């Protein structure tokens, strides 16, 4: 079967992991570089950094983060959060990020997808799509889930691939922040609309949820606090998935 990836997402602010971790073994349990290096060592396939830093120091903070990370880890990583134009994306890729995540900026300027892909290849462009049900239809939301765009998920997925995106990071606002499981209905809805890899995001709670997400058609599964507060062990997760027929790297 098709190759699947386990992705750890690290929400960061001022070079600090937001709300820390339970990892006692680390010298600093809130250091995103050490946490990221540890995750790569215990079998995480890729990292996603999402920065929430204040606008004045954001650019410097994200560039310093990226440089420190690229130095310490040998697995691919994505950086995102408030990337609004090409020069911001370019700086981050050149400083060490393999991929950039764009969302609000992509919705408001779809050609930003094409602009980044044109210089760094489609594989450097992750379009994050935050979606939820509104009157029985999947709608795209921008500004950290605050704005209903009125654009159907069906339409945006197709457009995103057309513009030259390499991957879709699909977050279900309906499941994000809960531990009730991935939005497998949403993943199944998106799967036949695109040839791109789909990263399942939002709702991870136990190892079985990852199996369900991969059966739904996801090419990767992303989670944060379940890994950070050690509710799921990464090595146990991969062993479990491999046992039940998922093609994960051990």
């Amino acid at each position: 079967s098709l190759a699947k990836r386990i992705i750890a997402a690290l929400d960061v602010k001022d070079g600090r992991v937001v709300k820390g971790t339970n990892f006692e073994n680390l010298r600093d349990s809130g250091d995103p570089v050490e946490l990221g290096k540890f995750y790569s060592e215990i079998g995480i396939d890729e990292l996603v950094f999402h920065d929430h830093t204040a606008s004045v120091e954001k650019r410097k903070t994200m560039l310093e983060l990226v440089e420190k990370v690229a130095e310490q880890i040998d697995i691919p990583f994505t950086v995102g959060g408030g990337i609004h134009d090409f020069e911001t994306a370019s700086e981050l890729i050149l400083r060490g990020a393999d991929k950039v995540s764009i969302n609000t900026a992509a919705v408001e300027n779809p050609s930003l997808i094409t602009q980044i892909a044109q210089t760094f290849g489609s594989q450097a462009v992750v379009v994050a799509i935050d979606a939820k049900r509104v009157d029985g239809e999947f709608m795209v939301f921008t500004y950290s889930g605050k704005k209903n765009t009125g654009i159907l998920l069906r339409d945006w997925v197709v457009e995103v691939e057309k513009r030259g995106a390499g991957e879709i990071l699909l977050t279900s606002i309906d499941r994000d922040g809960t531990k009730s499981g991935y939005d497998t209905e949403m993943i199944r809805f998106v799967r036949p609309l695109t040839t791109l890899p789909i990263i399942a995001s939002g709702g991870a709670g136990k190892m079985e949820h990852f199996l369900e997400a991969f059966l739904a058609g996801a090419d990767a599964a992303l989670a944060a606090s379940v890994f950070h507060f050690r509710e799921i062990d990464v090595r146990e997760l991969k062993e479990y998935l491999k046992k039940h027929g998922v093609n994960v790297r051990l």
